[PDB]
C-alpha cells in the first residue's frame, strides 16, 4: 500500500548530481577521485542521519546497515554504485544507491521493523571507466578477482587503484566478501529503450547478458609518415582500423542478441607525423547467449592476429573484463513482479544489456534487479534522463520487494 | 677542395653529446620543442657556438641565429639551418645533424683561418617537428610570412599548454622581429629519412625538390552511449567512421602509387572510456606527393569521401587543414653548387626529392635555398633506432662546408 517519498528521493538525486558535475548536466565523478570522495561522504552523512551504521571493506565498498529484529538473520542488501563514467548520467548507479537510502528513510517514517537487517551497498568502481575491469569491487567480493589484482589496476596516467583508494581515504578494514547476504537487490535505470518503447514502468530483470573486454596491444614501427614508402610501413593504426571493421561484422552476423564495439583507444607516441609504435584499444563484445558470446570471442581472437600479420603488425590480446550471462534468482524475480503487481505498475521481463554489481552478487547470494525506463535508452551520456515518476515507481517496487524478502515484523 | 674537410670525430662527438640531452628510452631522443630538455639543448648549442666565436641573436619565435661575420659588412648572410627539437621517438640525427654540421663547418673555417665575404649564420629553428604543436615548421613558417606570430603562439599541445607561454617559460622568447633577417642563401643538411641513398650506394643526396603535404585534422562527432546496452541499430559510432576513413585513406594512397603516401599517426577518442562509444574522435591524415595534381586530387577525394562514410553512420564530420605546403623546387644554382661540391670532394651523389618537410621548405619562399642529404639506415627516421655512420655524417658536412664556402665566397 505504502509508497516511498518521491520528492525526497528526487531531491537526493539532484543534490548528489552537484558533486563532480560534468560539462552538460550529468556527472564526471569517477571512482577514487576527490569528487568520488565527496560523494561517498555525502552519502555516508545521509545514511548516518537515517540511523544506519557504516562498514567499509578493503576495496572501499560501503555497507550501511539497518538492524533486523533477528540478530542472527543475514542481511538483505540493496546495492549499486555512486561512481560515474566521465560522461556519466545523474541516474546510472546513483538511483539504486539513493533508492536504498529512501527505502530506509520510508521504513523509518513508517516505524517498520524487519526480521532481516537491510544493508545499503555502494560498490567501488562499478564503471570500469578509469580502472578496468568494471564491477571490480563486487568482483573481489564474489571471489572472481584477488585484492592484489584489483589494487594493481592502473588508469591512463599510470596511477594504481590501490594507491588511489588509499589517497582518498576509503580503504576500509573489512575483508572483502566476508559478508554473507540473505538476498541482494539492485535497482537501476534500464540503459536501453525497451521499457520506454513498450510503455512499461518496471523492468523485471531475469538475466544479464555476458561480456568480454578484449584489450588489444598492436605493435607497429615508429616511422616518418612523410618519407617512409608505403610498402615499408608497419602500420598498427591500419591494423586497428581493420579490426574495428571486423568487430562490426562479427557483431552484425550474430544478430539478434549481440553487440561489439570500441570506446577506448590509445596511440603511442601519438605524433601527427610518426606512425604509432603501439596502438591499444578494448573490444567490448556481449551476448545473452553463452555460445554466441564465446563464438564471437574465439572469432575475434582468431581473425585479429591474421589482420595484423598481413601488415607486419604485432598482436597481443588480454581479457580485461569478463562474465558469462547471468540468470537472476527466480524467486526474487517473482518477488519483484509481485511488488509491481501489488503497486499497480506495468511490468515486463528484461535481460539487462549492461553489467552491474548484481551480476557478481548473483554468484554468492540470491540476487535480482529492478529497472525503470530511461529516455531513448540513453546512458553513459550526460543527457541520460528519467522522470521523477519513473524513479519513484521503481523505488516503490524495490521497497516492497525488500520488505517481502526482509519480512515485516510488527 | 682536395684537402679542406671537416673534422669527422669532432662532429660525431657533438652529436653524441647532444644526444645525452633529453634521451628517449631506446638510445634516441625525446627532446620536444619548448620542454626543459629543449632549453638544455639550446643552451649547450649556444655555449659551443659562443666558444667557436659566433654571436647569437634570437627572434620572438625562439629561433637562434649564430653569426660568423664576413669581410663585407653590407653582404647578406648565408644560413645553415635545421632544428634541435625532436619527436617523442626522435633519432639522434634528425635536425641535429644539420645544426651541428653548421657548427662543425664554422669550427673548420676557424681551424683553417678561412674568411668569407658573406657572414655565415647557423640557424636553429623552433618547433620544426610539429609533434607537440602543429603545424610542423612553425618558426620558419612565421619567418617566411606563412603564419602570424599570434597564430603560432596560440598553438596548443595535448595538455592544453600554449606555444607562446612555453617559449617564454623556458627562457627563449627572443627580441628580434621574426623574419626581419634577409638571407643571401639558405642551406640545410639533413639525413634522408628514406632508404634510397643507402640502397643506391650513394654518399650524397643532391636535393632538388621537396614533396608537398596536407595534414587534415578530422573531428568526428558520435553519440556517447553504453557499449553494452545500446542496440547496434541505435549506435552513432564515430570510432567505426574513423576506421573506415583510415581504410579509405590507405586505398587512396595505394591507388596513387608511385609517389604518394597517406597515413595517420595521431588519434584521440573522447571521453575514451572502454564502455562509452566516443562522442568525439580526432585524428590527422597526412598525405603527400611530389606531384601537385596528385596531392590535390588525394585531398579532394579524401574530403569528398570522408563525410559520406560518416553520413552512412550518422556521424558528424569536420575537417581542418593543420598543415600544408605545395611541392617545393629548390634553387637550381644552389643545387649545382651542392653537386659541384660533391664532385670536387670525390663523393658519389644522386638527385633526391625530399620525402619529409623541412624548415628549408619555408626558407625557399624567401631566399635561394637548397638541401643536402646523407643516407640513413633502412630509411628509418622518427624512430629512436634512426642511424647513420660517422662517415655518412662527415661526407655530407664536407659538401655543406664547400657549398657554403662557394656561396659565401672565400676572401684571402
Ligand atoms: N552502469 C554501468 C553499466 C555496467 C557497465 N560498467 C558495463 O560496461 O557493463
Ligand atoms: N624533421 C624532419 C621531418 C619534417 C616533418 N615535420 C614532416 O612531417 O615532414
Ligand atoms: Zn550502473
Ligand atoms: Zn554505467
Ligand atoms: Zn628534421
Ligand atoms: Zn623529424
Amino acid at each position: 500500500n505504502r509508497r516511498v517519498n518521491a520528492d525526497r528521493l528526487w531531491d537526493s538525486l539532484m543534490e548528489m548530481a552537484k558533486i563532480g558535475p560534468g560539462v552538460a548536466g550529468g556527472n564526471n565523478r569517477q571512482t577514487l577521485t576527490d569528487a568520488d570522495g565527496e560523494g561517498r561522504r555525502l552519502f555516508q552523512s545521509w545514511c548516518e542521519e537515517a540511523g544506519l551504521s557504516m562498514g567499509v571493506d578493503k576495496m572501499g565498498t560501503m555497507f550501511l546497515t539497518r538492524p533486523g529484529t533477528d540478530p542472527d538473520a543475514l542481511p538483505v542488501h540493496i546495492g549499486s554504485h555512486l561512481d560515474t563514467q566521465p560522461t556519466g548520467g545523474k541516474f546510472d548507479g546513483v538511483l539504486g544507491v539513493l533508492s536504498g537510502l529512501e527505502a530506509v528513510r520510508t521504513m523509518n517514517d513508517l516505524g517498520i521493523k524487519t526480521k532481516h537487517p537491510i544493508v545499503v551497498t555502494n560498490w567501488t568502481n562499478e564503471e570500469g571507466a578509469r580502472f578496468a575491469p568494471a564491477m571490480l569491487a563486487s568482483g573481489v567480493f564474489a571471489g572472481v578477482h584477488t585484492l592484489e589484482y584489483a589494487y594493481a589496476r592502473k588508469d591512463p596516467e599510470g596511477k594504481s587503484f590501490g594507491d588511489e583508494l588509499k589517497r582518498i581515504g576509503w580503504l576500509g578494514d573489512e575483508e572483502v566478501g566476508a559478508r554473507k547476504m540473505h538476498a541482494y537487490f539492485e535497482y537501476h535505470i534500464e540503459q536501453g529503450p525497451i521499457l520506454e518503447a513498450e510503455n512499461k514502468q518496471i523492468g523485471v530483470v531475469t538475466h544479464c547478458q555476458g561480456l568480454w573486454w578484449l584489450e588489444f596491444t598492436l605493435t607497429g614501427r615508429e616511422a616518418h609518415t612523410g618519407s617512409t614508402p608505403m610498402d615499408m610501413r608497419v602500420n598498427a593504426g591500419l591494423a586497428m582500423a581493420r579490426i574495428l571493421e571486423m568487430v562490426q561484422t562479427v557483431a552484425m552476423e550474430n544478430q539478434p542478441g549481440a553487440v561489439g564495439g570500441v570506446g577506448q583507444m590509445f596511440f603511442s607516441p601519438n605524433s601527427r607525423n610518426v606512425l604509432p609504435g603501439k596502438v591499444v584499444f578494448t573490444v567490448d563484445i556481449r551476448s545473452p547467449d553463452q555460445a554466441k558470446l564465446d563464438g564471437m570471442r574465439a572469432r575475434i581472437e582468431a581473425e585479429a592476429p591474421k589482420i595484423c600479420e598481413r601488415l607486419g603488425v604485432g598482436c597481443s590480446i588480454e581479457a580485461v573484463g569478463h562474465f558469462d550471462p547471468v540468470t537472476f534468482d527466480p524467486k526474487l524475480v517473482e518477488t519483484v513482479r509481485g511488488a509491481a503487481e501489488k503497486l499497480g505498475y506495468s511490468h515486463m521481463n528484461l535481460v539487462s544489456g549492461a553489467g552491474h554489481d548484481a551480476c557478481w552478487a548473483a554468484k554468492v547470494a540470491p540476487t535480482t534487479m529492478i529497472m525503470c525506463p530511461c529516455v531513448g535508452g540513453l546512458s553513459h551520456n550526460e543527457a541520460e534522463d528519467i522522470s521523477r515518476e519513473w524513479a519513484a515507481a521503481g523505488a516503490d517496487v524495490l521497497f516492497h520487494a525488500v520488505l517481502e524478502t526482509a519480512e515485516i515484523v510488527e
